[PDB]
């Protein structure tokens, strides 16, 4: 869930808040997503986007609480590492790894706050 | 004039063609301008365009030839580094030093082939 | 196989030639691996190399000719958009795709003059 | 001193902790020097440590209290711009200098997460 994958940015990025830091950024990292990415940073929001629209079609994916926002799945945060633990719960262990990705990718990526808190316009 | 600067850049980064690598890239990199700069690319032919205006309104800049697409400027590349040689005629050198400053930044830039011939939009 | 590689490679990324602009950047990007990548173009190249590491353990990877160096496969190159067309040989399409994802990243990742030619010690 | 570097950081880029963040990153922000610069922003930090260096020989720096990290210059924060404003004391503006550039330079640069606390390696 969105609880969860906040914690794995946590795990690799331990002093950086995200709801503050990548909750405004580039086109698509965070609030809606129209344009083209400003950057791979923003490229990571938009993959972890159409990342949760496949999960929401993932035949495997069952009901209610089956969703990237509100399905718990089973995770592991050791020493910065992130590791998927779902192992019959295929719809879980995909969501699971929209985040892992995603997370990993951010700490990867170029950060450039001339990217951050965007003009509408540069994502038309 | 327009063929030094060509040169320049050739002097700065052989690696590539003036031509099809900076004058259709970003939204100020060859052709218009217009609405904040996809990136430091962008913002070095944005620099390269006020610098190009200056230029112009220079008083000391007047006449036939001293528009900075036509007026030849005298300087020297020599093992990758740019120098302008002008000190009498300072509308030549203010050509030169824009040039150079261009060729400079455009060089110690990070490019971005998926920057090259970008929408119309991001430029609004 | 390298030959078509190079063509897609052609393809998101024109008037380019592939063996002179990526053969020798980073750490990834040409002979030798070995380290840690210096930026996003780097890691387009190390996951291109683990690409293929996986495609010559792919259980659906036959003979002499099935390695992703000398396997011939079936794409698409139409105004700069690469696809794959294989369906039956999932081995093939598997390769393709390696060549397509490689191909498209290098176009999008920013290609830093710095990073290009590097130096040995620079990959331990 | 470097309580006021702090905060000219805090200046610049406000949405960073600058120990956290510029101390223990590449291969000479904070802690020890050697090897190349993994980035730009690694890159900065080598010019503000050869600043510091150029300021301790400065001739026009003399006796207890006048090196950089305790030496007190006088200096300004407003609306995310700085300005050094000493001139009589040429010391303590030549620090103040040194500390303007980097915290300046900290902002309009690249923030790769991942490069903190790299591999004593790729710094040889």
């Amino acid at each position: 869930n969105l609880y969860q994958f906040r914690k794995m940015i946590k795990c690799t990025i331990p002093g950086r808040e995200p709801l503050l830091a990548f909750t405004d950024y580039g086109c698509y990292c965070g609030k809606g997503g129209s344009g083209t990415p400003v950057d791979e940073l923003d490229r990571c929001c938009q993959t972890h986007d159409n990342c949760y629209d496949k999960a929401e079609k993932l035949p495997e994916c069952k009901g209610i609480l089956s969703g990237p926002y509100v399905n718990t799945y089973s995770y592991d945060c050791t020493d910065g590492k992130l590791t998927c633990n779902d192992q019959k719960d295929k719809c879980k262990l995909f969501i699971c790894n929209c985040d892992r990705t995603a997370a990993m990718c951010f700490a990867k990526a170029p950060y450039i706050e001339a990217n951050n808190h965007i003009d509408p316009n540069r994502c038309k």
